[PDB]
């Protein structure tokens, strides 16, 4: 079974600048392609899973209220058009919190560790979702807007 | 000539809020099952797209334009992030009691229209919206989520 690992934040949807938190509908906005291509990929037989880090969700720094909102509403686009995730994962603790769920580490995921490795993947915007990889056993792509965008992993996932 | 759809909003592209028939706050907001793949299949089947909508009150006290902004700029910038393009979005904001000369299905909002007349239709849940496609004489589909839905229109109209 091969297996999609995606990043949410840079990477389904874009990833705010000032506070790294889309924790407002106005800083809600959707990553080029990424709702037909993932539809492409599931059509090629791929399973999806989201991975994500989540610093100080659920405390005051980042009100689970306020994650919520723009989270629910991203969830009902994807799963109304189609586009099922197996499970969202979620590490919600800053990193002083030296916790063992926090992206680049395994734990989230311990149990796909199960898969065909050699044919998934962990597709992510920064280098801790290629360490992630690393970590796991499997390829990395570094999702990019221009250099590796949508488009370009759904043609090259499925190339035979 | 070009083959057009014209596309109502609440309840068509997105769910109509049971409560008051206003998407008047972001979590109001929903799309319906399938638009996106599909409407992008029509787009590629070489159909335009024009959405067409009464929002009854718009800019007023019980529906300011703020309040409908938010959540219609963010459906906007989903469809057009994901390829769907609208080449319009044609809005008449009266209340019925108005009786103005733009409310569905009333033909001035889509006059300049007034197009290969033979592969062109009006989609809507509404039966006006079904009145606006006989008022432009064109076809009409009477979207239901359940029995006349986006696959099943996808699949029809290519
Ligand atoms: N958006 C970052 C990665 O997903 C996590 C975060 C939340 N708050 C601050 N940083
Ligand atoms: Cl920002
Ligand atoms: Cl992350
Ligand atoms: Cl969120
Ligand atoms: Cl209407
Ligand atoms: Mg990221
Ligand atoms: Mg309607
Ligand atoms: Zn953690
Ligand atoms: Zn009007």
């Amino acid at each position: 079974q091969k297996y999609l690992f995606i990043d949410r934040d840079g990477t389904l949807i874009s990833e705010p600048p000032s506070d790294f938190q889309v924790d407002r509908f106005d800083k809600l906005a959707f990553e080029p392609g990424v709702i037909p291509q993932l539809l492409k990929l599931q059509k090629a037989g791929y399973k999806l899973v989201m991975i994500t880090n989540q610093d100080g969700l659920g405390t005051q720094s980042f009100p689970q209220a306020d994650f919520d909102g723009p989270h629910n509403l991203m969830m009902q686009i994807f799963t109304s058009q189609g586009v099922q995730f197996d499970e969202v994962l979620i590490c919600p603790h800053l990193p002083a919190d030296e916790c063992d769920c926090r992206k680049p580490k395994v734990k989230l995921v311990e149990r796909y560790l199960a898969m065909d490795r050699a044919n998934s993947y962990v597709i992510g915007d920064r280098a801790t979702d290629i360490q992630l990889a690393e970590n796991m056993g499997i390829n990395g792509l570094r999702y990019d807007r221009e250099t590796l965008n949508w488009p370009m992993i759904g043609e090259q996932l499925t190339r035979r």
